[PDB]
């Protein structure tokens, strides 16, 4: 019962027990005779949830009266993970529930493993939305997350014979205690139809899909604040009879499943429908809440667009103000731009949403007309500021010409937003300098940086309570909602006990993850090895492939000199591949196949293990990240906007090996470059290399160890039953590699040698770790959010506790 | 008020605790307060408050069964027409007055709250309401009984009347979340479909799997502390491009999507067949699971499977399949267990009702079951052959296999062969089964054939829907009659009692004002409450003859027009019921009713003397409102078409006199009451099949009955559809030439009989005394008496109304 999980006071513990028993009986209709482990999880979940209620009501009532500006974070994704521990942490209930359950004869962490992940996003962008909700409640902001209640979230990944298999993430199977259906605020959303023009346009003859809101509570850190995440579910409105009833399914498919498209644009109509569906229901809801004139609307409303996915909020808001509220165009436009702000999360051109004009015409005719009008007026502005610059107009247009004419939704976002932010300092500079150069020159004021962050509740206190406690023993608990106070730990770098303690905590965390693997997959790793972890979505740009070349280097090095001591490593790679990304699925197969060889070679044994961590998701991040020694963050310079997994490893006691890319650059600046394992090409070096043309063959012909690996790849060493299985990886690396894996091979491998050298010295490893944890405070999402609040949304955060 | 004796004790301590928990639920369960709670939130808070009182009894009851290990009764039905649960739960736990006082003190009218609840309309009509009455009675009689069926997402369609026509809306009854169900996800089971048969014995492989997830609804008995279970299965795709595959989960899940609105009409849809196997497979796995908590010799001593019609007939081949292929019993042994476990209830004699699945469809969907059926059939027919040697035509007739262009399996024959007992649902029905419909089977196995006359629960169909009637009865004879309905016989000694006569007429009148306030409030339909309420509510079929009621209504109109100054007993004629969505004829009949109303209700000469009104969306909750308001119960099916009926019994119990034919359970109602107390007209069974032998000619009646000939000419000419004058050409043609149900044959006697109805209505003392003579003898038609018979005569269990601790 560590101090940071609070007090287990006698009375409180007794009332919790009574209440657990009450819910098990009345809510779950069980007694001890026939209660399932799931029943006990649900009994605890309800007990804890009861403690949210009064605060939820009191919070929402207090906003209605204080009438503060309201913040609407609009996102296609909210990667929330589990809720039970988080609620307990934020309500200071953890120790008192852990003791209630003990006394009832139960292991509460066993009960916590029963909870399904709320996996309603893909990775970085969606988890960022989740951390943001957390931080906004902690900083007392009148904030709402708005999104889709997908029936199926990010697919569960199963590894079968070394390959990714996808299964439906049926996360709602048993019922969700942490949502509250609000069918009373159900709203109609419109599709197809056509437009008539007269004292204005009227969108008629539409098909209707109902949007039914489900509310989830979002508790702040011990401040008695509970904000709301509102997620919309699709409902049909109210051959022959039977087929008609079954065809209700088609409309309800809109909220069925999360598109597992991570930083890649697919152009599916059903995707477009999802985007409009969230956008229309949400805006109606915002407008209903504002009327409780529209001059004051941007004074009472901020809409933040998480990437371009909710971009139709710009034309939807215009459509509502102009056709329904009957405002004049320019006043409606003025209101829209002051309301709306856009976050860009990637520079990768294949990520960019470019909707076919034909498709928008059919589904959202009135919106397509508004987009053209917006385009017309915006380009008139470009023409006036830069007269006769024809190619600029072409480049900046919301309309892209071609065989298939498209709308570029990023450009629409820029046009319709008073602020455009990137998500780390270098990424935001890249936008001004390159990607959005033209827009920046027209409207330099628009462009901002907001470096990403993570919540220190889920990402420290919850997942690594032991680290949290040894920090709190030295500096108290204030840091948990004011993470810059972590700097105080720098005064402890020569403290013998703190050094011992930091290493003991990592050891216990490593032991813990080892038992997890042993228990759930019958997979044993040795906890007396350096845990080398690369967890994140499988993409070429993230270069799991560069990591693979490293592992094979380590293996071939052992085979060359088998009697030479090497620092034993357990190299763990984890993450999901998009179901239509051939090359990414081939990378998963490669990792397991190296695994198949390295793990069964008797000359290696325990000196090196290579394991693919199945089903990487938020709850698994919570387990592996506190156990990591080395955080792999090796994207090609310029390709990773920010990254947030990087911040998580820093906060939790791993040292980072990485490029100067995304937020890695800021992490290294906070900790000191001396305390970081920076390697490889900078953005300038990649550009110089693109100016001369990248020739992977040059690296192959002069780097002996790289040539050996590639010939093992092509020849069948890592696939003896199917010797040509990796011909596509080899061909891509040698002739079509957008991300220049070979260009960073040498420096990466050398820098890995330094990591190992440092690990042979446990005291200096630990001191360096302390210098990293100590400087991670900047990567709190409370800092990120305060910045958004003060520089974009025009509100002031407060951590002041509610009555 | 209101707070009457039969509704129990509103105790101070109980009322204060109920109000506390209501407010707790409003806050913690519903996340509301008084400022913003909706009238629906208030329904939900009450529903949770009441539901809580079921839990101790439910856990205790099911634990009692596990310890005592009684024979378990599994009532298998594709339908359970349960209606609403909140009032029935309160009635059965003696909580109504306490909750009405609690909600009263909270500033809430409890009746207004009840009216928020959706019907659970998981049935069509008689068959499905019968299953619901039976679950009620089985819990009141302390049987260890489970009803097993499908949780359809969409029950029986909600009917809207638009332009005088039926329109069908999805019955999205789970919209706001169902508090009277408990998901039982640990008991999820896999059901297999398609695949093929392999041989090592036999083995069914390469199947597509659909998960069956159980939802349990509590079934409280009448003040005995017993709470039984209705377990309903929901379809769930298993968890093994990508986007289309996730969406294609919809296909499997469609199995539990929607109740087939076919009322006595076999349509032969593969989707229907999947529903039938879905329930059967999950249920049977569950039964076997619970039994093993393996010697199957005792299996029939611990399990009864009652088949509500043939819809769950696959229960026979499935039990064989599990016992032979999975449990490796030998075939003869498995058969003896099956037969001894199963019993079959037939609900109608109409040939189009009958399920005959094509062999091609069973082959593909259920290949092992078709083999097991052909093997079942072979040994049945070897027995038939050994009993009646040389009778080749009798082999053809009794075969499970029907020959033809399209080869089919007769599921009724399957049911007879595989059941130790086969029953009809009213005396005259069970005899028509032995003497004709299943004549050959009755000759082979006379021991098998029984009667079980239908019943209705007097909880929902008296105490719930007509508390005033239950109260004036209780004042005279006490409250024991609620679960021992034959005690209503004591009221016969009150047929001359002036205060009882007065009281019965007072309750009827009060129920009439009530129902007229309902039409005024919910629609804007005006009806005169000092008119005779003439009510025909039931599913719309040619065989019920809403059309013969129609000819009578027009006769009355035309009688008034001929003699406008002649007094006539004022009437509000009400017809209600749903048409099957592709039955063109039943839809046309609904339209004709509204059109007759459009003329009659608008003719200034008529006004309040005769109104013709179509009751929209007839369903269990409407029946509870209108049946207590009825003065005359129309039960006019053609002789030998209506197996039993149960609405008939409802009207009898609630104080309506009955005009009907000597068909189904009408025969027994007139015999319990005395036929002098019963408005009987028309052809008997003899007279129908007598008339089928000589050939029925409807033109012969028309040529001789001038008032009938004026009606038909109003129809054809367009008097009742001046805008579309030939709108009703189809109905005239059918009546003139293609009437299977002999509408003109009974018209003369029906109209005459109706004159006796009116003549008696003009004598309210004697109207009322006849009513008393009817309520007093309604006892036989309690489903308590029905279930007692099923238990002793079929299941081998003794019922008990002893109270559980
Ligand atoms: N919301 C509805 O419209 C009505 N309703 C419920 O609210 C449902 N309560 C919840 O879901 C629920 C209460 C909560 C407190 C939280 Cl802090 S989170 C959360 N969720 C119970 C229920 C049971 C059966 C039918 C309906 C309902
Ligand atoms: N479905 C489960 O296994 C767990 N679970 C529930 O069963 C749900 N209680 C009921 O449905 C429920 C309790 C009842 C008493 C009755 Cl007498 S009837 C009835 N029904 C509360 C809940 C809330 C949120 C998530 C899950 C759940
Ligand atoms: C934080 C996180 C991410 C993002 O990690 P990156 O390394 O920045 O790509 C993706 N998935 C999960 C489950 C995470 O927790
Ligand atoms: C009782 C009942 C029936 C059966 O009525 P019959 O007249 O016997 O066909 C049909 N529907 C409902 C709603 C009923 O309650």
């Amino acid at each position: 019962q560590i101090s940071v999980r609070g007090l287990a006071g006698v009375e409180n513990v007794t009332e919790l027990k009574k209440n657990f028993n009450r819910h098990l009986h009345f809510t779950l209709v069980k007694d001890r005779n026939v209660a399932t482990p799931r029943d006990y999880y649900f009994a605890l979940a309800h007990t804890v949830r009861d403690h949210l209620v009064g605060r939820w009501i009191r919070t929402q009532q207090h906003y209605y009266e204080k009438d503060p500006k309201r913040i609407y974070y609009l996102s296609l994704e909210f990667y929330m993970g589990r809720t039970l521990q988080n609620t307990m942490v934020n309500l200071a209930l953890e120790n008192a529930c852990d003791e209630a359950t003990y006394q009832l004869g139960l292991d509460m962490e066993e009960l916590e493993e029963i909870e399904e992940d709320a996996g309603l996003g893909n990775g970085g962008l969606g988890r960022l939305a989740a951390c943001f909700l957390d931080s906004m409640a902690t900083l007392g902001l009148a904030a709402y997350g708005y999104g889709i209640r997908y029936e199926f979230g990010i697919f569960n990944q199963k590894i079968c014979g070394g390959w990714q298999m996808e299964e439906a993430d049926d996360w709602l199977r048993y019922g969700n205690p942490w949502e509250k259906a609000r069918p009373e605020f159900t709203l109609p959303v419109h599709f197809y139809g056509r437009v008539e023009h007269t004292q204005g346009a009227k969108w008629v003859d539409t098909q209707v899909v109902l949007a039914m809101p489900y509310d989830t509570p979002v508790p702040g850190y011990r401040n008695n604040v509970v904000n709301t995440m509102r997620l919309w579910s699709a409902k049909a409105p109210n051959g022959g009879y039977i087929q008609a009833v079954l065809d209700r399914n088609l409309a309800e498919n809109i909220s069925r499943v999360l598109y597992p498209n991570d930083n890649f644009f697919e152009g599916k109509e059903l995707r477009l429908k999802q985007e409009y569906f969230v956008v229309a229901a949400t805006l109606q809801d915002i407008i209903r809440r504002f009327k409780s004139n529209f001059d004051a609307f941007p004074d009472k409303v901020a809409i933040q667009l998480n990437d371009t996915h909710p971009s139709l909020a710009i034309p939807e808001l215009m459509r509502v103000l102009v056709d329904l509220e009957r405002l004049d165009w320019d006043k409606a436009w003025e209101v829209t731009v002051k309301t709306c702000a856009y976050t860009n999360h990637t520079v990768i051109p294949e990520a960019l949403e470019r909707w076919p004009v034909h498709l928008l015409e059919t589904l959202l005719p009135r919106h397509l007309q508004i987009i053209y009008e917006i385009n017309q007026r915006f380009l008139n502005r470009v023409a006036a500021a830069f007269p006769g610059d024809v190619d600029r107009l072409r480049r900046m247009s919301l309309v892209e010409e071609g065989a298939v004419k498209r709308i570029n939704m990023a450009h629409l976002c820029i046009a319709g937003s008073h602020a455009v932010n990137g998500v780390a300092r270098i990424h935001s500079e890249i936008l001004k300098k390159t990607i959005f150069k033209d827009f920046y020159e027209l409207e330099p004021h628009k462009f901002q940086n907001k470096t990403n962050g993570i919540t220190p509740r889920r990402w420290l206190v919850l997942c690594n309570p032991g680290l949290a406690e040894i920090i709190a023993e030295r500096i108290g608990e204030e840091y948990i909602s004011d993470l810059d106070q972590l700097r105080k730990l720098l005064s402890y770098v020569d403290d013998e006990a703190f050094i011992r303690d930091v290493a003991k905590v990592k050891q216990e965390n490593k032991l813990k993850f080892a038992a997890y693997l042993e228990r759930e997959y019958k997979v044993h790793i040795n906890p007396n090895s350096l845990f080398d972890v690369q967890v994140k979505r499988i993409h070429e740009y993230k270069r799991q492939l560069l990591n693979c070349l490293h592992v094979i280097t380590l293996y071939n090095r052992i085979k060359k000199e088998p009697n030479k001591f090497v620092v034993p490593r357990t190299v763990m790679i984890g993450g999901k591949a998009a179901p239509g990304y051939h090359m990414a699925k081939m990378i998963i197969k490669l990792i397991t196949a190296i695994g198949d060889v390295v793990n069964h070679d008797p000359v290696v044994g325990d000196r090196l293990r290579v394991i693919f961590l199945e089903n990487y998701r938020v709850s698994l991040a919570e387990k592996v990240i506190p156990a990591a020694d080395l955080s792999e963050q090796i994207s090609t310079a310029g390709t990773e906007a920010s990254g947030t997994g990087n911040m998580k490893f820093m906060l939790n006691g791993a040292l980072t090996i990485g490029t100067m890319d995304g937020a890695n650059v800021e992490m290294a600046e906070e900790a000191g470059e001396e305390n970081f394992f920076i390697f490889g090409m900078r953005v300038e070096d990649v550009d110089r290399l693109d100016q001369r043309g990248y020739n992977a063959q040059e690296y192959y012909d002069r780097i002996p160890e790289l040539r050996q690996i590639i010939e093992q790849l092509s020849s069948g060493f890592f696939s003896p039953k199917q010797p040509d299985l990796f011909k596509d990886i080899v061909n891509m690396l040698m002739h079509h590699d957008r991300f220049k894996v070979f260009a960073d091979y040498e420096e990466y491998v050398k820098c890995q040698e330094r990591v190992s050298a440092l690990y042979k010295n446990p005291r200096e490893w630990t001191r360096m770790v302390i210098r990293n944890i100590a400087t991670s405070g900047k990567f709190s999402s409370d800092r990120t959010i305060a910045q958004y609040a003060r520089e974009i949304w025009g509100v002031e955060p407060s951590r002041q506790r509610l009555p």
